[PDB]
């Protein structure tokens, strides 16, 4: 319960395309191998502190990270301190994610399958 800090209103990350929610690993594995080399996305874990991740295909590779949300502030790897989720996000979006993983270098270029209504 955190005291002081208080939220009127919160980012939808469920209104963007690149949104996943709580889908189904394999399905992510699934979905996301097949797509190109530059195709990211965003799911959720069940978790307390940890509510948040980034999955992205690169290297023919199925890459799942985890995030890390503490005193109002949403992170990974404690490596870069951001606003929020979508700073973290439009942050990568332009900025390779290989100052937090070398092995990996990319940036979020397409997003996952996309909510196909119809």
């Amino acid at each position: 319960g955190s005291s002081g800090s208080s939220g009127s209103r919160e980012i939808d990350y469920t209104a963007y395309p690149w949104f996943a929610g709580n889908m189904e690993r394999q399905q992510t594995d699934n979905l996301l191998k097949s797509h190109a080399s530059g195709t990211y996305l965003i799911r959720e874990r069940p978790a307390e502190a940890e509510r948040f991740a980034i999955s992205i295909k690169f290297n023919d590779e199925v890459k799942h990270i985890k995030v890390v949300e503490k005193d109002n502030w949403i992170h990974i790897t404690e490596a870069k301190k951001f606003d929020s989720l979508l700073e973290l996000v439009e942050y990568y979006q332009c900025h390779s994610l290989k100052e937090s993983f070398k092995q990996l270098d990319t940036t979020l270029k397409y997003p996952y399958s996309g909510p196909s209504s119809g």
